[PDB]
């Protein structure tokens, strides 16, 4: 019953309220929570491996959203956002979890998460 045990997972929102719904849910798993702001906070406040759900509340006006490369990342959407679906996989993101977030979903998510595209002897 801890289907998360020894998992890092970062939560990438810039609402109180999902960052901590998302890390009792992430706990709850068995994982290990990294609540951040933004992105930027995400990656300089998570271990290298965590995978990184993000909120699409992040994206810019017309919904531009970049996963850092290298990284392996889920975006969080409304069910209205289902549209946006093939350009976040094209821009990198792994797959999407539908708001509000089903336990069993994020796990799901989490375990099966790959790496966006991405990441000397010469003197
Ligand atoms: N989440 C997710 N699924 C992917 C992805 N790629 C493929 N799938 C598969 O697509 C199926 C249909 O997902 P849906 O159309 O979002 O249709 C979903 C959706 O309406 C609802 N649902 C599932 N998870 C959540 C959740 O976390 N929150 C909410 N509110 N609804 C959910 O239940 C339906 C059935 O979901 P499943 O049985 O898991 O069946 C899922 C899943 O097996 C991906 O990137 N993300
Ligand atoms: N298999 C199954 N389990 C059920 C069902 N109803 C409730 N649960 C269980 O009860 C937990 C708490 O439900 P909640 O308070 O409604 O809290 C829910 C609810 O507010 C919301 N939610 C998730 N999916 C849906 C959905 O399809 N519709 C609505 N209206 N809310 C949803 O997200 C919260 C978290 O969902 P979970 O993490 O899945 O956590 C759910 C899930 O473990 C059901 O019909 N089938
Ligand atoms: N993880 C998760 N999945 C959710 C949630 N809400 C809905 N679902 C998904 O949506 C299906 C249909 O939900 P329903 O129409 O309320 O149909 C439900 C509902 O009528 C009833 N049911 C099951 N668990 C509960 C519960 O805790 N409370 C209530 N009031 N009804 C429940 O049994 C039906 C069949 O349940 P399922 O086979 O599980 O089938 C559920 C489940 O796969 C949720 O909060 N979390």
């Amino acid at each position: 019953a801890a289907p998360l045990e020894g998992r890092n997972v970062a939560i990438a929102s810039p609402n109180a309220i999902v960052r901590a719904a998302t890390a009792r849910q992430i706990e709850a798993a068995g994982g290990r929570a990294y609540a951040a702001v933004d992105i930027a906070s995400a990656l300089a406040g998570a271990p290298a491996d965590a995978v990184l759900l993000i909120d699409a509340a992040l994206s810019g006006p017309r919904g531009a959203l970049k996963p850092p490369a290298g990284r392996r990342s889920v975006v969080l959407l409304t069910p209205e956002q289902r549209d946006r679906i093939d350009r976040l996989k094209a821009a990198g993101f792994s797959g999407y979890l539908i708001k509000p977030l089903r336990a069993a979903s994020l796990v799901a998510q989490v375990l099966q998460a790959v790496t966006a595209d991405g990441v000397d002897d010469r003197i």
